[PDB]
């Protein structure tokens, strides 16, 4: 029973990003990870494989396995007729052994010779193209409607696709309802993370997927007039009237303040939800939050070790003939400045297997897929000084242990045969890396830090000093934009934006020390035509060219190039979205980020750009124009520095 | 559907200059790169290979794999019969995996012995000839017809051939239309770059490719009829009446000034073009530019680092058993006066993998296949100070770092052969290395057109060509406008900024006593031909030229008035075709060069266009005067010498 959704997971979107996988004699294991939502069951799962073997393989003494969680579903041999030709084969997968997180590992065995075959040879191989994929049909089930499994029915940690969570309001939400929805969206985005977050908004329209309903006891939305009035803000999870297989989270409250309290409780106090109709009464804070204090970001007050950067169990160790590279991800804030220019120093405590004779087997430490240093294996506390040349908002530190075993091969008349021995490597969760020798001072008119990390607004993980303006009685598009940008800012960090301030009139902006986030439109007191570009009046627009556009500028920007040259104004008939970052006239340190659009199609394109991440990482400079043909960015305007010294 | 053109590109051009690629045990990977126009789909994708293996290779244990985008299309095994004979093969490439940029990779696996094969040996080799290219067809689809993708429908950065963008007019263009077309051509050439730009000129006729038509609400091309009269410079993107596959960019307007406004907007305000029928209303500048400031030339205000000389992301890093040569192309202006031979001092900071033992592994620096210096890889990195003598720096040179590794892999004893896999070594240069050019001055002799053929110095001293005046004849024909557009686009492509503030005049009355360079496209005015610095004059079947009294194939860096003295002015007449490129001093300012591009017959104009279009011919241009005939370009340095610049 319930709707059935056919799913085809191509080999490109689930395998590592070389596209295809090659199974040699030293690396014959090819892994593919997928997951189950924990509320659906997989039925009629089949694995297609379009692979090419090597022509030097033996027909019967060389086959390939298909292991599903250490369970052999079937073995495929290579016939003499299909030794070098393209081979297509479909294998039925038993859905009984499927679990929440499954790993299909293909093991390849090959024997090009029979009396003197040598491993690590490039004559035997079997490569699977990226045209294959898994074909499986998920079948939804009926959950127990228990709030203890929260946010299980709305967000599962075993999923890989974007988390689309529509939020149905009651129509024209006021500032309080907007703030509550923003807090909930920030929490959901922080829980999701890299999976992607999308928050559609509808008015008096029940969606197909699981959604969250917001009520006020006065402006009751549709299909809730029959529900009786409440005395306190309650959180209830009821079924959808049409189809019970989708669940709706109804939030009630006497007024907007009770709704905000309920949202705050859902954000923080969600570890003790019990049964159904949870009543939240008292949620108060004890102490404020320190700046630059985000879970995902690295701690700068003390030296950080590798134990707090694992997010895994066996990440700092490997095995096998060719020990895979050990990757550790460092999430640093985009506000880092070093005048000493000596570079960050780390104490590596790597250990390895002592080879028989020194054969120049090495280990390479690389950063951002760029070689950094090498160390010969001939168990240490090496001090490595990383030159700060690509340390942005996110990077990857990769230790690759390159080995070559000087194994003998006998004489011309007597060749010896054996099996190659494996070697293990491990770094150890005790290697520290210093990050307190850096300062927080950067020239910040650009949008790269905002698109990648949300710096001007995510200085405090809770967004305490953040004022977001919104037009009077917003429509669905502006609310969707606000929810999406807030969820993105929350996902870049690890804490929900709970203390954000949503306003509607510009009077509150006057005389207030906090960053500004324009969504609907720039107010009258702003857009003084100074240090502001891309004013779009829904009819025409003008853009300034900064006298030069050179890719890959220097680390420290120059002011002779970043200067307005010509102001080109023009009227059009299409749709565009403008992301503009500039300085606030009230405070020098604070900034103003404006995401505006000219037409409903422009708002849709802006929401799509903010939702995804492929088109967001390619945004930099102080101005970004998103048109029907993609996003183009440029760096124009004055330069103002945020930070002390 | 649509027309399907068949092109068979060979490995002679899409491969390194040597053409043939030999796959050995050190670099068994051969690369062949080609782009996709993003507007036409591939439908045939057939590859032809002509390869010769080595006789020592084993038949079955050796083979040749062919990846398209890291996906194995097909594998060709060696056969005992074709062990040492030339082998021809055909491969059907799957067009369902083509992308904007495809890199076909040929990998060679070698096995000549079973017990012990010496890695990186010389007996293992499989060569491929330079007549083994691909055969593929392109089927053009229907474009969405929107300006948001502009200038993709009219110029794609993925192609490699010259973008022939024919510009259409209505006959007898005026000065405003001339300068507007020049601005558009300059912007298109700047966007194209080294791809080469050709701008054919059509009058009142319709092309068969992507073109740009101009209109002023008056004197229209006669095929824009029934179109409403516009009140502003609207820019629409309409289809061709004959076949809707090719698109035509129509630039309407009210007068000749509106066309100039539209051209300026297209050149500078092309970032917010959306939908179709984009109408500009105001495009004004905020501040002027500075001399010797081009988006493509290096900046002399301060020492520039290697981070601005990349044009890529992984250019300064290479991997493999033998890392490839790291090439960085820096284009400096030819005005640098370094006759003192002080040398450019650069602080290079290179990182590499330390070998197990000092084994003469070293890096070599080269400047145009030269040898600047060598640094051993056993010095136990660092800010190495390298002094490059300026006695060879031109205007489009490059710098090549070659890391030669003497990888000492063991081989075992006399009785035991130790076989293994050779570990690779990486290498990176880094973006922290710097090279200074601010401590130099601008002062050079300019009775020379080499700096004009390369980097277009005289006119491109300023990026926007502010003080640049181009004279034109009365009612220019197709050839004159074509050569004007071609030279303007070439100047714009050599630089990075479009020529916007240049002046185009139909008479020599404005150049009298005006501080600006002079570019003669047609004939020399009667007032300027009285000068004595006219080395070569091309009249109606009457040409004369002087002789420098000597000519060395490799002249010194310092000019000598004695070696280039004028002697034996010889005149003659004929009935052939010949174009002339002359450069002399202006008699109005004493520090501004006048360059003229003369031609007499239409064949001469076509020859001049073909010469100034491609860089292969322009590279041969040097000296003070150049003659272009059916046999090519021959240049000589005659006349007096005048030193332009300061100090």
């Amino acid at each position: 029973n319930g709707p059935s959704r056919d799913v085809k997971l191509t080999f490109a979107q689930i395998a590592p990003p070389p596209g295809s996988m090659v199974l040699r004699g030293i690396n014959p294991n090819g892994s593919i990870e997928f997951g189950m939502r924990s509320d659906e069951v997989v039925t009629k799962a089949m694995l297609n494989l379009e692979y090419t073997p090597s022509p030097s393989l033996l027909p019967v003494q060389s086959q390939l396995k298909v292991y599903l969680n250490d369970e052999l579903m079937g073995v495929l041999p290579v016939t003499k007729e299909q030794l070098g030709k393209k081979t297509l084969a479909q294998m039925p997968i038993n859905p009984l052994f499927i679990s929440d997180f499954n790993r299909v590992r293909l093991e390849f065995v090959g024997h090009y010779q029979d009396v003197c075959e040598k491993p690590a040879s490039t004559t035997l191989w079997l490569d699977v193209g990226r045209s294959s994929g898994l074909d499986l049909t998920y079948q939804t089930l009926n959950v127990k409607n228990d709030l203890s499994h929260f946010p299980v029915p709305f967000f599962d940690p075993s999923d890989n696709r974007t988390n689309t969570l529509p939020m149905v309001f009651a129509g024209a939400p006021d500032v309080g309802l907007q703030q509550a929805s923003a807090i909930v969206a920030s929490w959901f985005g922080s829980r999701s993370g890299w999976r992607g977050q999308n928050f559609p908004v509808l008015y008096n329209q029940l969606p197909d997927r699981n959604a969250i309903v917001f009520a006020t006891n006065d402006k009751r939305p549709d299909f809730l007039r029959d529900h009786p009035a409440v005395k306190a803000p309650v959180i209830e999870m009821i079924n959808h009237p049409q189809n019970p297989y989708v669940k709706l989270l109804v939030v009630f409250g006497r007024d907007d303040k009770d709704l905000l309290q309920a949202a705050k409780g859902i954000a923080q106090g969600n570890i003790l939800f019990r049964g159904e109709s949870v009543v939240v009464n008292e949620v108060k804070p004890l102490l404020p939050r320190k700046p630059y204090d985000a879970p995902n970001w690295v701690r700068t007050d003390r030296p950080v070790t590798f134990g707090e950067l694992k997010t895994y169990e066996e990440q700092l160790q490997s095995s096998g003939l060719e020990p895979a590279a050990i990757n550790v991800s460092l999430n640093l804030p985009p506000d880092l400045y070093l005048m000493r220019s000596t570079g960050i120093d780390m104490d590596i405590n790597y250990r390895y297997t002592m080879p028989p004779v020194k054969d120049s087997s090495r280990m390479d430490i690389s950063l951002n897929n760029q070689f950094l240093q090498s160390f010969n294996l001939s168990d240490g506390k090496t001090d490595v000084s990383i030159p700060a040349l690509k340390l942005g908002a996110t990077n990857q530190l990769r230790f690759d242990f390159e080995y070559m075993n000087p194994m003998p091969g006998g004489s011309v008349d007597n060749c010896i045969t054996f099996q190659p021995v494996q070697n293990h490597v491990v770094i150890g969760d005790d290697s520290t890396i210093d990050f307190s020798k850096y300062y927080h001072f950067i020239p910040m008119p650009d949008l790269r830090a905002f698109a990648n990390a949300g710096f001007p607004f995510s200085r405090m993980a809770d967004l305490s000093q953040t004022i977001t303006v919104m037009p009077k009685a917003p429509n669905e598009a502006q609310m969707e934009t606000l929810l999406n940008t807030v969820g993105f800012i929350g996902a870049q960090t690890g804490f929900p934006a709970i203390n954000l301030t949503v306003t509607d009139d510009g009077s509150t902006i006057q005389g207030k020390d906090a960053d500004i986030m324009i969504i609907g439109g720039i107010p009258d007191k702003l857009k003084d035509d100074k240090q502001i570009d891309l004013l779009v009046q829904a009819t025409e627009s003008w853009v300034k060219t900064p006298m030069r556009q050179t890719p890959f500028p220097g680390i420290v920007p120059d002011e002779s190039d970043r200067a307005a040259e010509t102001r080109s104004t023009l009227t059009s008939s299409g749709a565009m979205a403008a992301v503009i970052g500039f300085q606030s006239p009230y405070n020098d340190q604070r900034s103003v980020i404006a995401l505006l659009a000219d037409s409903p199609r422009g708002y849709e394109m802006l929401n799509d750009a903010v939702n995804d991440s492929g088109k967001r990482a390619t945004m930099f400079g102080s101005v970004a124009v998103i048109r029907e043909s993609g996003i183009n960015s440029l760096r124009v305007g004055d330069v103002y520095y945020v930070g002390h010294l």
